[PDB]
């Protein structure tokens, strides 16, 4: 059973590559992880210098195998039922009216760490947008992930929107496509319909002179 290895604090290696019209970087995070009470705590690092883009679209991208999933439910808990060997998750976030993000990541064990390798792709941005502009505001996010099963690829997809408000006031919606696929090929558990009630909470670091962003997350499996 891989939910055996999420009944403490897990620590969590986040390693990312990415290229946004041309603009190469890299994130690294670290910190921990509580299915118990879906917390996770966070810290990313601009390994190159200066991210390129807005952190917080960053944020879904940069391990809902750390939510909460009620007892009731945890004969849906995809995510933690891979685990040791992991999976492969995908996604594909639309920027209304600006280029999009194409990203592969891995989310598996190495020994006691939760790793999350991704690969990010993002193309069609707008150099004058809301993203490679920088006018998205940097404070919370907040919303429902709905999950469905997915028995050809015998893993999940999932869809959401994420709506970043913009400095104007305004909003820039952001539309995320989700398709998880077990790294092993051991019986993993395929859910019925529910979702992830997700928050995180953005901030800086006083100390830290690194582009950054320190994340405090909770994420809540419900919907049946």
């Amino acid at each position: 059973k891989g939910e055996e290895l999420f009944t403490g604090v897990v620590p969590i290696l986040v390693e990312l590559d990415g290229d946004v019209n041309g603009h190469k970087f890299s994130v690294s995070g670290e910190g921990e992880g509580d299915a118990t009470y879906g917390k996770l705590t966070l810290k990313f690092i601009c390994t190159t210098g200066k991210l390129p883009v807005p952190w917080p679209t960053l944020v879904t991208t940069l391990v809902q195998c750390f939510s909460r999933y009620p007892d009731h439910m945890k004969r849906h808990d995809f995510f933690k039922s891979a685990m040791p060997e992991g999976y492969v998750q995908e996604r594909t976030i639309f920027f209304k009216d600006d280029g999009n993000y194409k990203t592969r990541a891995e989310v598996k064990f190495e020994g006691d760490t939760l790793v999350n390798r991704i690969e990010l792709k993002g193309i069609d941005f707008k150099e004058d947008g809301n993203i490679l502009g920088h006018k998205l505001e940097y404070n919370y996010i907040s919303h429902n992930v709905y999950i469905t099963a997915d028995k050809q690829k015998n893993g999940i997809k999932a869809n959401f929107k994420i709506r970043h408000n913009i400095e104007d006031g305004s909003v820039q919606l952001a539309d995320h496509y989700q398709q998880n696929t077990p790294i092993g090929d051991g019986p993993v558990l395929l859910p019925d319909n529910h979702y992830l009630s997700t928050q995180s909470a953005l901030s800086k670091d006083p100390n830290e002179k690194r582009d950054h962003m320190v994340l405090l997350e909770f994420v809540t499996a419900a919907g049946i």
